[PDB]
């Protein structure tokens, strides 16, 4: 078990144990986003699993965020069960609190409400003066959404809170972290986060682009009508390409194609000149090969479908490419 | 559900659905390494969640590998519940089979055995001729460990199988993939992989923590100096103040546990550098000795410069360092 301040990556999730002096804590990391925690007589303790970012992109540039979770939550004293994180430039510590122990945070006057995820959240902005932060001892704003009533499972549509805060004038910087978190303050407690799944890029409109409508390049690329209307790529350098306006940062690419024969045909996906994966057509029979989870960023960028491993034993036939 | 060939990364795990023509299949991706799968009347189908690699490193270079899993496994015909993957240069498709449907793979004559994970496995080397691979239609070797009887949960110490294979002259190339897999052949079936955790860099055979005292390190910058309170160690006072030492990394991944403190109630930050690159920041929130750990740092095997350096000083705190421990 973890009993001192630590950061790392555990089954794909960025985890952190943080406390100040006084009392004790214990964190056990389990699979996926899951973990349990226990604390006594602390000053301040945070246990969390989520994702850290490199401080270079807004939540809009990263994509949609949503957390689905469930927890057994047994605080004895002041405590939060919350999504938590930070932004920089400006430096902001933020919370989407679904449950709490003896006190409902954060005090003061609400700036707004949001009804989302079957619940209602009051929205607040506070100030922390000379307190611990990712940038050392500092003075920074806190942004909050706090459920009107307690729950300990469900889905938190993080990006919706973020938009609500920004629409009330609570400006967000480049992202540093989002994570499901158990906080304790001058308390004791235990929690078992038995479910916690953070999804980036989830659905908030497919585009289909016929191969024959794209630009041809290389020595032989040519149109075909069998086994479908499309194009054939016969030799290394044969490719079809088009510019596309990516309005979100992540996509799946689904290419309908086939080999001309029983040998396996390979077609590389390039975005802005960079190899992002290979589509495999094992057969002469039209099939839809999907390369999912490509993080390419928002922008107008060149999509290429290109053959590079031809040796004269197969050709690739392409019907269409769909981007979702 | 996925019902056509697809590759992706789902909840941290590299997943793949692959089938050739005929019949049908369906895969549902759940959290962590988990997934369920169904198939009917296929020729060949594979469902898997694991890790893909960039083909530049051997399993030694990547680290120890181990998978903990459990599955509900209801094949109807030929089928494997197995660890699966590939190397390149040479091209090798490999399997560590724990259960199967009507036929226990892979035929032929064992080259050896290995007792591990409470089980016994026979080891085999076969050849596939003009078959589908990660490099197109090709001819290549397959390496196998096959359990002498069926099991659908537990731990598979992948790296021990790999060493067993190599000790028998079955040489492995750079890694492309390791993954828990459900394969069907000329069959139907279903399976629910309700647990599947792939661990890279876990402990293998009483490897020891190394502790290096800050005061024995090489000092750099304008003021670095030794201290005896609140412990024996060094103080770093201004930007560029650092302590450094070559360390001989014999595996590719480490945790770094620095025992330190601020001189006061302000937060002290000390940057970790390995081989001239920034690998993280240790935080000491107050004046009391604490152990801050940065875990899961992949530096690669080799003799590399470790530096502990102050870069964010503004005259409001100093960093006190007792020792650094690498594990
Ligand atoms: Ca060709
Ligand atoms: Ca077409
Ligand atoms: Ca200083
Ligand atoms: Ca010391």
């Amino acid at each position: 078990a973890i009993t001192s301040n630590e950061i790392g990556t555990h089954d794909g999730y960025d985890y952190e144990f943080w406390k100040d002096s006084g009392g004790s804590g214990s964190m056990t990391l389990n699979s996926g986003g899951t973990f349990s925690a226990q604390w006594s007589n602390v000053n301040n303790i945070l246990f969390r699993k989520g994702k850290k970012f490199d401080e270079t992109q807004t939540h809009q540039q990263i994509g949609n965020m949503s957390i689905n979770y469930g927890a057994t939550y047994n605080p004895n004293g002041n405590s939060y069960l919350t999504v938590y994180g930070w932004t920089v430039d400006p430096l902001v510590e933020f919370y989407i609190v679904d449950s709490w122990g003896t006190w409902r945070p954060p005090g003061g006057t609400p700036k707004g409400t949001i009804n989302v995820d079957g619940g209602t959240y009051q929205i607040y902005e506070t100030t922390r003066y000379n307190q611990p932060s990712i940038k050392g001892t500092a003075t920074f704003q806190q942004y909050w959404s706090v459920r009107t009533s307690k729950r300990t499972s469900g889905t938190i549509s993080v990006s919706e809170h973020f938009r609500a805060w920004e629409s009330l004038g609570m400006n967000m910087g480049n992202m540093y972290e989002v994570a499901l978190t158990v906080e304790g303050y001058q308390s004791s407690g235990s929690a078992n986060v038995y479910s916690n799944t953070l999804t980036i890029g989830g659905q908030s409109q497919a585009t289909r682009v016929e191969a024959e409508s794209m630009t041809k390049g290389g020595p032989y690329t040519s149109n075909i009508t069998s086994p479908f209307n499309g194009v054939a790529l016969y030799a290394n350098g044969d490719n079809v390409s088009f510019n596309h306006s990516f309005t979100k940062a992540n996509s799946s690419f689904s290419l309908r194609g086939a080999s001309n024969n029983s040998n396996m045909a390979r077609v590389d996906l390039r975005i802005g000149g960079q190899n992002r994966g290979t589509f495999y057509f094992g057969d002469q029979y039209p099939a839809v090969y999907t390369i999912n989870n490509i993080n390419h960023g928002i922008g107008n960028q060149l999509v290429e479908l290109i053959v590079t491993a031809d040796d004269g034993t197969w050709d690739a036939y392409l019907d269409y490419l769909e981007i979702r």
